């Protein structure tokens, strides 16, 4: 294989104004609060100028779920707010983000549908009704040694557009493999062993550059599958850039053998300014 696989940020964040004011009357004084949150994604209708699809969180995401179909995707994540300015500054944004994804790969490992999810940590100054937020996304590479080499794949697919319907009916899904009927399954780690063609539901927009979700799945496949060095991968979207990789699996300064395998964790949001920091939003007419 040729390149080595690099990766786009998974979701843009978009907090409605809704989201602060739901907000503001599910927290408490407590020194912070955990709420659980569901944000449905559209694959279908990503703007033009996007390089992800949005995470476009509201009012409702602190609700029980309404999606309006097809390949509106619900993805779990949850706010962790903080009664105080000082305390949201001084939490460890690396321990934090790397629990959590702790949390994606235990459930991944028991479903590979579920090793991804999101957390939004926040301050809001009720008073002052100013907002501070700082959207992460776990996205992690076990072992952190594993890297992925790359070259296209004129298609070797499901086809593409047998995917992106087989998407649109399992919405709850973000993977599918090839069985040996060449048909389209749910993943189970037995048929993917022999036929070794795995594709992923994308959220990139970005050409030939998938989400970094990618890291993933390919983490969990990478452990069901301990043996595999070559095979497939499908990048699946909804739009018109759907392409597909032979993909061998590689490694850079492995670990001891029957050591216990550490873990490679990214995906806090870059801000406005492109920078690793958290955003601010002020609502101060949330009074006049």
């Amino acid at each position: 294989s040729e390149r080595v696989l690099s990766y786009a940020p998974a979701f843009k964040s978009f907090l409605d104004t809704s989201f602060f004011q739901e907000l503001s009357r599910l927290k408490l004084d407590l020194d912070s609060t955990c709420q659980p949150l569901t944000v449905n994604l559209d694959l279908h209708n990503i703007p033009k100028s996007a390089d992800q699809v949005p995470l476009f969180l509201t009012n409702r995401s602190f609700e029980k779920h309404n999606n309006k179909r097809t390949n509106e995707v619900p993805l779990q994540g949850s706010i962790f707010n903080f009664n105080v300015l000082d305390e949201f500054k001084n939490l460890d944004k690396q321990l934090f983000l790397h629990q959590r994804a702790l949390e994606c790969w235990e459930d991944g490992i028991k479903d590979i549908n579920k090793c991804v999810s999101f957390v939004i940590i926040s301050f809001a100054d009720l008073k002052k009704y100013r907002f501070y937020y700082w959207l992460g996304v776990p996205c992690f590479q076990r072992p952190s040694s594993t890297v992925l080499h790359v070259r296209p794949e004129p298609s070797l697919k499901g086809l593409f557009s047998k995917c992106q319907k087989w998407f649109d009916v399992n919405y709850s899904k973000w993977v599918c493999i090839l069985d040996a009927d060449d048909e389209i399954v749910n993943y189970d780690k037995c048929i993917i062993r022999k036929t070794k063609v795995l594709a992923i539901r994308d959220t990139s927009t970005m050409e030939n550059v998938p989400s970094a979700l990618t890291k993933n799945f390919l983490s969990v496949l990478q452990y069901d599958v301990p043996d595999l060095i070559d095979f497939k991968l499908l990048i699946i979207r909804q739009n018109e850039g759907s392409f597909a990789l032979n993909a061998t699996f590689a490694s850079i300064d492995p670990q001891s053998s029957s050591s216990n395998p550490d873990m490679k964790v990214s995906g806090w949001e870059r801000n406005v300014q492109g920078k690793l920091a958290p955003r601010v939003v002020d609502l101060s007419s949330l009074l006049d």
